[PDB]
């Protein structure tokens, strides 16, 4: 019995389905697409419009945002690592500590939210040297996903940084998770680091069958010492092709221990096809 992970990217997509009809028997939903900075300065981005169009307005979003969490289920907001990452300069403040205090103002002091979830994966510098990456048979992926970025000291400051306000050494229990692949560049340095520090570590095994995923858990559990119960797995609902499988995994132990769950990506693209892997690994 794992953890559902909803992704609700907000980008007006089946508008329909609202992101107050999450439905029941989902942990948590992390908003997608939508920026923090648009949190932050709510009048750049219209309302109804980019990645606000699954919302009429600001007001709209701010009250079903509460809707879910009345009804017990977390909300947090989707964080992209980004080049200014490895600067000086993250997110274009002062210091890493002043991009962490940014990011908890934000999401935590002004929107109440129930954590963050950092997607990385993004551009910026690579390793150097690059290292020689393990291969398939050793991690379920063949090789670096080139468009990532290394986790250099700079790097690692911003994140550093995050946990102390998000995460399982943060207070006010505040969640602290990641959606990227352990083909990232900076994927092994941000597990030495902070595997800990992360209440779910999620694997963006899209399309993956529960062999791929058991390939990957071997690594993440032997080689990055993440505790099994962290480990989280990606339901490609945005595909519409993948179901089988994602049950599949989502009903699956992996042979190091039961796993933290899945999340699903997005919930809101195919709702039957989420709700089918909220079932699978909820009963
Ligand atoms: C966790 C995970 O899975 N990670 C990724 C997945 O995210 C990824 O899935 C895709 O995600 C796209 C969203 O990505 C953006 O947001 C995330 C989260 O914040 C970021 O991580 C990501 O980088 C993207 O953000 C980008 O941020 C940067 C900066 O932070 C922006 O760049 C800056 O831009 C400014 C300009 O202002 C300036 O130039 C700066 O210099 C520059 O740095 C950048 O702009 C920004 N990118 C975006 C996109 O905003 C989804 O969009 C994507 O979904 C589309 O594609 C998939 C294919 O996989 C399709 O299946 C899907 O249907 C979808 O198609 C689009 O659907 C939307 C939904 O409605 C349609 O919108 C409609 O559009 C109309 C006009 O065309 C009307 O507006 C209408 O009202 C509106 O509803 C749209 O038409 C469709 N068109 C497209 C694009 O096809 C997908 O979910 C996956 C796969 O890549 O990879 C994982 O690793």
């Amino acid at each position: 019995n794992g953890v559902c992970i909803a992704y609700y990217i907000t980008d007006g997509r089946n508008p329909t389905f609202k992101l107050k009809d999450i439905p029941d028997k989902v942990d948590m939903v992390i908003l997608f697409g939508l920026k923090y900075w648009s949190l932050q300065d709510t009048t750049k981005l219209p309302g109804g419009t980019g990645m606000m169009g699954s919302f009429k307005s600001y007001k709209d979003l701010d009250t079903q945002i509460r809707s879910l969490q009345s009804r017990g289920i977390k909300v947090l907001q989707n964080i992209d690592d980004d080049v200014s990452w490895q600067s000086s300069k993250p997110g274009g403040f002062a210091s890493a500590a002043a991009y962490g205090d940014a990011i908890k103002s934000i999401v935590i002091d002004k929107w109440k939210l129930d954590g963050i979830s950092l997607d990385i994966e993004h551009s910026g510098a690579k390793p150097n040297p690059i290292p020689t990456f393990p291969g398939y048979a050793a991690t379920g992926y063949n090789g670096w996903y080139s468009g990532s970025m290394a986790a250099t000291p700079a790097f690692l400051n911003v994140i550093s940084e995050l946990t102390k306000y998000f995460g399982t050494t943060a207070p006010n229990n505040k969640q602290l998770q990641i959606a990227s692949g352990i083909d990232v560049y900076a994927w092994n340095k941000i597990m030495e680091n902070f595997r800990n520090n992360f209440n779910y570590i999620q694997l963006q095994s899209y399309g993956a069958n529960v062999s791929r995923t058991q390939l990957m858990m071997n690594y993440a559990t032997g080689t990055n010492k993440i505790p099994a119960s962290k480990m989280v797995f990606g339901a490609y609902a945005e595909g519409g092709t993948n179901q089988a499988n994602d049950v599949e995994v989502a009903k699956w132990t992996p042979t190091q221990g039961a796993k933290g769950g899945m999340m699903i990506y997005t919930y809101n693209s195919n709702v039957s096809y989420a709700n089918a892997v909220r079932d699978a690994v909820k009963n």
